[PDB]
């Protein structure tokens, strides 16, 4: 496959809890804002029902901050071409009922190209997909996933298989 993003399924990363949030995971930038007093646990998990490969990323939300983006996992770099339309697809599920995630893509100047907004994540793996167009002249963009919804407190959200494909 040809994909714009790197390590979309976490398969390059050693299993374990991630403490180096910015650079612990190839292809991703994880971040927790200082308003999150009870920090989440980010973990690359080896599990037999990973949708892709052997690994997934697990995000255990123990608290939240002021905005959903105060807990986020961002695919970076995402290599694209001006004016091209892309398909975004990812798989997600949660440990418990009642999870919410927004899947977004934007540039380095914090212009958003598109998103799937407050998606309802269930206890079973589902695909989440949308299209977006690089409507400016950027070639290296980012794909922030927002986890910091109050509804997620006490839950673990799993993601796998991010693929951003030239449509
Ligand atoms: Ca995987
Ligand atoms: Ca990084």
């Amino acid at each position: 496959m040809l994909v714009a993003n790197i390590n979309g399924g976490f398969e390059s990363t050693p299993a374990g809890v991630v403490t180096d949030l910015a650079e612990g995971v190839e292809g991703w930038d994880l971040n927790v804002g200082s308003s999150v007093t009870n920090p989440p646990v980010f973990e690359v998990l080896e599990t037999s029902d990973a949708p892709e490969g052997n690994k997934v990323l697990a995000v255990t939300v123990n608290g939240v901050g002021n905005n959903p983006f105060n807990i986020q996992a961002t695919a970076l770099p995402v290599n694209v071409r001006p004016g091209v339309t892309y398909t975004y697809t990812i798989r997600a599920r949660a440990e418990q009922d009642g999870a919410v995630v927004s899947f977004t893509v934007g540039n380095q100047s914090f212009d958003e190209y598109g998103r799937l907004h407050h998606q309802q994540i269930t206890t079973e793996w589902q695909p989440f997909t949308f299209e977006f167009t690089v409507s400016d002249q950027e070639t290296v963009i980012r794909a922030p996933i927002h986890f910091g919804y109050a509804a997620n407190v006490g839950n673990t959200i799993y993601i796998d298989g991010l693929a951003i494909v030239d449509l």
